[PDB]
């Protein structure tokens, strides 16, 4: 039978769907978390890892049994569990992994295992396309430092959609969430450059929110407006 703890899938696109798990911390309940999954032709590419690796296992077990096709690589928004709590099980699977070179530093200092490979990011945010070799559709943008000071996001050329992570919240929510690592000045500024970067997604994706339009970002950023 299928229980709480197994994550769930959405097709969101023709070519991308969104996983879904619910993880876990201790002092605190349980929360969703969400990525994504997107086919590129004979291969699928993956944004962030489930909060575990038994989950992160469950999610390739997914696509190799209802898409059928080689996890190409993994592009992992930043040092924290929720994103990066599955690295074990993509190295086990022979999965690239890849995330901000400033997430590969906190790594360790954050209980995480780090990514394969590093990103590096032009004074406009942008990704270097040496640091990105055969991305496919994902666009990384670094917007700078908001929900952690490594946070990145991803939009999907050939869609709708771009993924803000766990900087983004949606349009109805009341908290920015845990700020303990948030750089407060730069939030809101960090949020209107990830709109700017994705005019053209009218599917705004984020970790703990299901799917929304674009008002997610102008309510995330002026929730920001209050912490400056
Ligand atoms: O994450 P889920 O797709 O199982 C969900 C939960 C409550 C309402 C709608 C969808
Ligand atoms: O969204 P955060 O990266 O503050 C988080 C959420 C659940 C578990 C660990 C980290
Ligand atoms: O064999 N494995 O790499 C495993 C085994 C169990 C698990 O929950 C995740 C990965
Ligand atoms: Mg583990
Ligand atoms: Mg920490
Ligand atoms: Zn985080
Ligand atoms: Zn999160």
């Amino acid at each position: 039978d299928q229980r709480f703890g197994d994550p769930v899938f959405r097709q969101l696109a023709p070519n991308v769907w969104q996983h879904t798990s619910y993880l876990d911390m201790p002092g605190f309940g349980a929360v969703a978390s969400n990525g994504l999954i997107v086919r590129d032709g004979g291969r699928v590419l993956m944004v962030d890892t489930a909060g575990t690796d038994a989950q992160t296992a469950q999610i390739l077990k997914w696509i190799k049994q209802e898409i059928n096709l080689p996890v190409a690589l993994a592009v992992v928004t930043h040092a924290h569990q929720d994103k990066m709590g599955g690295m074990d099980a993509l190295h086990a699977a022979g999965i690239a992994t890849y995330a901000n070179a400033l997430s590969n530093q906190l790594a360790p200092r954050e209980g995480v295992v780090a990514a394969q490979h590093s990103l590096t990011f032009a004074a406009t945010g942008w990704v270097e396309p040496a640091t990105a070799p055969n991305f496919g559709p994902l666009k990384v943008f670094y917007p700078g430092p908001g929900h952690t000071s490594d946070n990145i996001t991803v939009g999907i050329d050939g869609t709708d959609i771009a993924f803000g992570g766990c900087l983004i919240r949606d349009s109805k929510a009341k908290s920015l969430g845990n700020l303990d690592e948030a750089d407060t000045e730069h939030y809101a500024a960090s949020v209107r450059a990830f709109g700017a970067a994705f005019p053209k997604a009218s599917m705004i994706v984020m970790s703990h929110f299901a799917p929304d339009s674009r008002a997610a970002i102008t309510h995330t950023a002026r929730m920001a407006d209050k912490l400056r």
